[PDB]
């Protein structure tokens, strides 16, 4: 039930996640809260997701419910994944990039996780 604009206003664990994720120090330090606008669109059961740092970099993805998709989150780490959806909550699972998203209380809740360290994150809606 995404289909809308979203703003991201907080994350939790950009030091432990990033240590393992593997970014150089300057990138880690600025990421602390380089703010991001997020947005999603859907056709029938084909989702089109989009997170955008104002900076040149962006994390755009596109995937189907059920069936199968591929992800390339930060860079040089293409994955394969069988997105599924259960309740009003999408999940995705990858060799080393679990991810999920959720709608509750007219808000968008979201996570990313890597077999040990999690990176819960939350977002506002604006459409």
């Amino acid at each position: 039930a995404f289909t809308g604009k979203y703003e991201i206003e907080s994350e939790k664990n950009y030091d432990e996640f990033m240590k393992r994720l593997a970014l150089p120090s300057d990138a880690i330090d600025k990421a602390r809260n380089l703010k991001i606008i997020s947005e999603v669109k859907q056709d029938g059961q084909n989702f089109t997701w989009s997170q955008q740092y104002p900076g040149g970099h962006s994390i755009t993805n596109t995937f189907t419910i059920g069936k199968e998709c591929d992800i390339e989150t930060i860079g040089g780490k293409k994955f394969k994944a069988t997105v599924q959806m259960e309740g009003g909550k999408v999940v995705v699972n990858s060799p080393n990039y679990h991810h999920t998203a959720e709608i509750v209380d007219g808000k968008l809740v979201e996570v990313s996780t890597v077999g040990g360290v999690s990176y819960e994150r939350v977002s506002k809606k604006l459409a």
